[PDB]
């Protein structure tokens, strides 16, 4: 389905498309908020009267949105989240229009046994609940996370870019009973500016700050207590795409030294998609920021990448608003929020 | 050869044999001293005039001494040490009686190219030098060893029995610039009393003492900086026989956590023998110290062993009076002091 029907009534589709492609929109948290407001505008304005035609139209809109921007997983997840909230209430509604439906638990096995209302209002409130969930994640993290780190323990941190992780770290430092030393890898080609702001906010709160070059990670790994990841997107197998530069090597460095790896994330950040190849999912950077002068750049073919991937073999915990989960279990948390059909849009 | 010739002239042979079998003599350092004084009495008293008949007689005496006591490696090594000091001076003497002898270095390859004096005085002085070497090892250790351990690092120690290691630890604590926390595994069935005296002498010098049960080793390994071994005997492949109880598991615990392993030893403690099987070399303890009452001991077949073995896969450094060496090199240090023939006595 094209945007020919939604042009005069809905204009904000194309402005979000413009915000993605030229990267005017920044940070998964913000991308999610916009798509929420998009779906808010879609239900409030449209006229449908039919339900199945409506849902499949939403599926096509989400399909086009993910094709417009591949790194906007938070875009794709939010739509998929509302899709499933819709689908449950429709399946509840069809049971009343026809007239045991309660075997034991909420399982799977969709290959075995076969099969006017206020539905739109529920769809409205379903968006509102998603916003409030994205608004408050930190409260759900701090009750699980600030139980695992001890006094006189040194914390090494790749990806200082995450707003989520920094605020988790500040709530722990607020506790006068807890003392920890912070090592921060720079992440030269991208994270530098963000890493420097990270080091500034730690000094602002008076926490023992240590700025580390990306070479020196090995030269400290014997002294490191724990490793924390500021992830962007979490996957089925467990693995993460993080907010740029110098993570993968640090995780490899941690595993060889058998140093524990922590990850702080949200369920909206969590994705039901599978990373079959890193080659497709990871976004590459601009080599302009590395080396000046273009006549030597004929011979200097420089390689730089923004997003960094970690395989599930390294990290052990994904502390969310719900709780702490192991990478060998995180798939269930995903299927508790997104349906099997709501993947290939 | 029997002790029928050496009975009225030499009496102290049989008193040392009695000291070994009933374990009246204690600690490898003391066993070495006695055998030195035995060989001191053998040269001072005997009449030989011939050299090759003398050396082969000494070989038979050493063969009988090791058969009398298998755990007295320090006995076996000291004889082997003087044997080689003898053999070099004889080979130097035969070159003058006959009349390049200097190819490059001091090699091996005894399978390639073929072949009155003050010799007895040299044999006398050779014993004297061995004593002085055994008298002073600590001076040669402290100059290599107290260079590797840092401030705020936690040291876990199996085998508190060694006089060598404790004195190495006290010289480092003497340095006001160096601070370290000491964890000590108890070693229940044997080391207990010695471990408690170890903890007392650390408090006497005011070093942060921590007494650890043999179960709790794992529960601390994440926090451990380094591991130190108080070995009794070191071998060709690198591996060690240590002064009793709870070492092997600690070393296994260290390797899994990738925590560094240190060993403090002497060259007289070092052996040219190969441990083909632990089954033969390790001495077993007395089960009386575990469990009382003999009527249940019909059904309670309890297992306890004194000496503990460590494979070379774990430890990394053997700091001696000469210096620090890797287990993949220690064989050369051995061959620099003992000859190839002087093994199978």
């Amino acid at each position: 389905h094209p945007n020919a029907a939604t042009s005069d009534v809905n204009v904000t589709i194309d402005t979000f498309v413009a915000k993605l492609k030229r990267r005017q929109v920044q940070g998964s948290y913000a991308i999610a908020l916009e798509t929420l407001q998009l779906l808010m505008r879609f239900i409030s304005a449209a006229r449908w009267n039919h339900v199945n035609d409506l849902i499949e139209q939403i599926r096509d809109l989400g399909n086009s949105l993910e094709k417009a921007h591949p790194t906007a997983f938070s875009c794709g997840n939010v739509i998929r989240r509302i899709l499933a909230v819709l689908r449950d209430e429709v399946e509840e509604d069809t049971m009343s229009t026809t007239v045991v439906a309660e075997p034991l638990i909420s399982s799977m096995f969709n290959l075995l046994q076969k099969p006017k209302t206020d539905y739109r209002q529920v769809a409205i409130q379903g968006i509102k609940d998603l916003i409030d969930e994205i608004k408050n994640i930190d409260e759900g993290i701090q009750q699980i996370a600030i139980d695992l780190i001890h006094d006189h323990e040194i914390l090494l941190t790749p990806t200082p870019d995450s707003k989520t992780v920094l605020k988790f770290l500040i709530t722990a430092r607020e506790r006068s009973n807890r003392t920890f030393t912070v090592l921060v890898t720079e992440g030269f080609p991208n994270n530098t500016k963000n890493a420097h702001e990270f080091a500034k906010k730690l000094a602002q709160h008076n926490i023992e700050t240590l700025v580390v070059p990306d070479s020196a990670v090995f030269a400290l790994m014997s002294r490191v207590g724990k490793v924390i990841i500021g992830t962007k997107a979490v996957f089925v197998n467990g693995g993460t795409i993080s907010s740029n530069s110098g993570v993968s090597s640090v995780c490899e460095c941690a595993r060889e030294f058998r140093t524990p790896v922590f990850a702080v994330a949200g369920l909206y950040k969590l994705s039901p998609l599978y990373p079959f190849d890193v080659e497709k999912f990871v976004e590459f950077g601009g080599s302009q920021r590395i080396l000046p002068r273009m006549d030597p750049r004929k011979r200097l073919d420089t390689v730089n990448q923004i997003t960094d991937y970690v395989p599930p073999e390294n990290i052990d915990i994904y502390i969310t608003n719900v709780g702490g989960f192991n990478p060998s279990f995180i798939y269930r948390i995903a299927w508790d929020n997104y349906k099997q059909i709501d993947v290939h849009l």
